[PDB]
Order: structure tokens, then sequence, then C-alpha cells
């Protein structure tokens, strides 16, 4: 339960499932979900009409009210972040030949600009829209329009008498199936995994929160978080900046690695 046994771990293992959530994208201005400056807090504020921050992404209140989410909706949207330290990581663990697998429940797509090539978006993307109704699926470039003028993109093959007739992006909502693509590589992993890391998520969330236990019990576990997560035991925890804690592996692994070290803690300022 040391650096140096994360270390041993990263050295010896070759088929490296990383689990990421929304606290890899923080340093690069994304907020997470759960902390005092997470998106909860902050559509508290600028939301104060929803019945709790957590109906935003709710498929039940969107059903009756999708106004706020296309509101919403363009803050979110992919293509105006730069990759942390983190997704240069494991998009290194990936060209070295060591990633199975990034598994990442955030939308923001920034595994792509990474160059992140094994991965799955456990809760989906902006990419494709689909109607509620009749499950007709667009490209996102049919809805950005309207997502970029707040307004509530609609169907084209439903009457306009249907008010449910609502291209929603398929971004996962409480409430809603995971993509496919998911389960099947679940399927595959789970018996070829032989060192599981998980970074900058608090795991509440089902079924991405399943993994850990869904995995052989042998296989090596490592925490990169600001806190511990105290449902889960993991034979490594590594507590703190996850920039700052993948910054000092990077020294101790040398090589390739090595060079990816930075100064993620400077002082700066991020503007809005
Ligand atoms: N209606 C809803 O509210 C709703 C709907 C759909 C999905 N969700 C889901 O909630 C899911 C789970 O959230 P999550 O786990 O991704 O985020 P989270 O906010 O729950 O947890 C982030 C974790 O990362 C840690 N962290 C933050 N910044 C960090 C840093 N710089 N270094 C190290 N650790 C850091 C935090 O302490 C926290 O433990 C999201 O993927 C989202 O899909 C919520
Ligand atoms: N960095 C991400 O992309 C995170 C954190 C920012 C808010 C949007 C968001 C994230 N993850 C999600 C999973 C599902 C939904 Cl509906 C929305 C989100
Ligand atoms: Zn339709």
């Amino acid at each position: 339960n040391t650096i140096e046994d994360a270390v041993k771990l990263l050295q010896e293992c070759k088929k490296i499932i990383v689990l990421t959530g929304a606290g890899v994208s923080v340093s690069c201005g994304i907020p997470d979900f759960r902390s005092r400056d997470g998106i909860y807090a902050r559509l508290a504020v600028d939301f104060p009409d929803l019945p709790d921050p957590q109906a935003m992404f709710d498929i039940e209140y969107f059903r009756k009210d999708p106004r706020p989410f296309f509101k919403f909706a363009k803050e979110i949207y992919p293509g105006q972040f730069q990759p942390s330290l983190c997704h240069k990581f494991i998009a290194l663990s990936d060209k070295e030949g060591k990633l199975l697998r990034n598994y990442t429940q955030n939308i923001d797509t920034l595994e792509q600009v990474a160059g992140i090539q094994r991965i799955i978006q456990c809760h989906g993307s902006f990419a494709t829209a689909s109607c509620l109704i009749c499950k007709y699926k667009v490209d996102c470039e049919a809805v950005r329009g309207d997502i970029f003028n707040q307004v509530v993109p609609r169907c084209p093959r439903c009457p306009a008498d249907e008010p449910l007739a609502i291209m929603k992006p398929e971004i996962v909502f409480f409430g809603e199936n995971l993509p496919e693509q998911f389960h099947r590589a679940m399927k595959y992993d789970k018996d070829e995994v032989d060192l599981l890391i998980v970074i900058g998520s608090s795991l509440k969330v089902r079924p991405v929160a399943l993994i850990p236990s869904s995995i052989p019990h042998e296989v090596p576990q490592i925490l990169i978080n600001r806190e511990p997560l105290p449902h889960l035991h993991f034979d490594v925890e590594l507590l703190g900046d996850c920039d700052v804690i993948i910054n000092e592996l990077c020294h101790r692994l040398g090589g390739e690695y090595a060079k990816l070290c930075c100064n993620p803690v400077k002082l700066s300022e991020i503007t809005e």
C-alpha cells in the first residue's frame, strides 16, 4: 500500500484496466459532480427551479421538461478543453501496449484528443442523438445548431403533435441503459485484466461501480483519488491530486513516462 508498490505493479502488469471519472478533468477546467465545487453545487445556484440538481441528467425529469437540459447542454459540449496529465499517461500506456481498456464515465471526449484508442465511453457522448419516442438516430451535426441556440431539437420522423418527440444526445441519464459496447467489453475484459486502476471517481453510480468487484479478487487494484472510497477495499491507495500522483509515478517509472513530467500544481488561474 505504498507508491513504490504502485510502481512495481505498473512495471509488472501488461493488461491494465483504467477506470476514470470526473476527477481526471478537474485540472482541465471541467468540474466534477459531488465535490463542494462540483456540478450539483453550481446547478443549485444557476438552475434553482429544478426539483434537485440531479434532475438535470434524469430521464424522468427530461421527459417532463427538456428545456433546462438544452439551456445547459452547450456548457458541457465537447471541444473546448485540453487533456490532463492523467489522459496523457493513459494514452502512453496504450501506445506502450499495456492498456487493456480505459472505461470512462466522462462525456468530455478528452480521451480522443489525448489519443487513447482502447476506450469505452460508459456514459455515452454527444456524438449521436436519439428520439425519445421512435428511437430515430442522428449524428451530432443534425442537432448541433439547436444545442448552441439553447433550443429543443425535434424529431424529423414523428408528427409535430407529439410533445416527447425530442432528439436527446446519447449521454446516459439516470434510468437509461448504457451502450451495448460497455457490456460487451466487460464480458471479455474481466478474464484478461491483470491490474485495475481507479482514477478520479467516487464510484457511486451503477453499473460502472460494480466493475471493481466483477473482476477476479486476485487482480491487484490501485486507487488514485483525492479521498478514499469507504465502501471499497483497494490494495494500494494513492490519496491526493491525481495529476500530482501521476507526475510522481512518471518520474519513478522513467523512460517514456518521465517525458510526460511537468508542474501540474504551479500557480495559475482558470478563467471562465
Ligand atoms: N442525474 C445525475 O445527477 C447524473 C446523471 C447521469 C450520470 N451521473 C453520473 O455520476 C457519475 C459519477 O461521478 P464521478 O465519479 O465521475 O464524479 P464524482 O464527482 O462523483 O467523483 C469524482 C471523484 O474524484 C475526486 N477528485 C476530484 N478532483 C480530483 C483531482 N484533481 N485529483 C484526484 N481526485 C479528484 C473526488 O474527490 C471524487 O472522489 C458521472 O459519471 C455521471 O455520469 C449523474
Ligand atoms: N468530465 C465529464 O465529462 C463529466 C463532468 C462534467 C459534467 C458532464 C458529465 C460528465 N460525465 C457525465 C456523464 C453523464 C452525463 Cl449525462 C453528463 C456527464
Ligand atoms: Zn421520433
